[PDB]
């Protein structure tokens, strides 16, 4: 569906930028799932963990994703994204949207223009599964 109720998200110890947003995270997939499907989604989340923490994430610049969306790019994440995409799909879990996935960290919800830095590596602090406009049901730390 394109009305997801849950999403997987990633949180980093520090951001090499400045942000208005109350919570800085990397969205890593959105889901349309029923609570009786919470365990299965957790297992895959458990299964992907090693690669998720062996992932080399980096930022080089910031940009406007869309009108009034100011974000920072992230790279090194797409392969493990599609790997997990396959795992969800094969368990018949609705994961994905019609629109293509772009990995980003939302920095602000206002119009600002690009900043740059040397390639810098993001260190994951947490990976979680959370309901949309809702509580976090599951958390994983390294
Ligand atoms: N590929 C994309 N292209 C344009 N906008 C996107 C894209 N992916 C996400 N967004 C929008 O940027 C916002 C960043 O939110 P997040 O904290 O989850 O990263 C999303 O709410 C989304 O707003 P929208 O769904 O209205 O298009």
């Amino acid at each position: 569906a394109d009305d997801p109720n849950y999403f997987i998200g990633i949180k980093f110890r520090h951001i090499p930028y400045e942000y208005d947003v109350k919570i800085p995270h990397l969205t890593f997939g959105v889901l349309f799932i029923s609570d009786n499907m919470i365990p299965d989604v957790v297992e895959i989340m458990k299964i992907m963990k090693k690669e998720l923490f062996e992932m080399d994430i980096t930022t080089s610049y910031t940009y406007m994703l869309s009108d009034g969306i100011y974000v920072a790019n992230v790279s090194g994440v797409l392969a493990t994204y599609f790997k997990m995409y396959n795992l969800f799909y094969k368990s018949q879990i609705t994961f994905g949207q019609s629109r293509m996935f772009i990995p980003h960290i939302t920095l602000s919800f206002s119009n600002n223009k690009t900043v740059r830095i040397e390639s810098t590596r993001l260190k994951i602090s947490s990976i979680y599964l959370r309901k949309i406009k809702g509580d976090t049901v599951f958390d994983m730390s390294e």
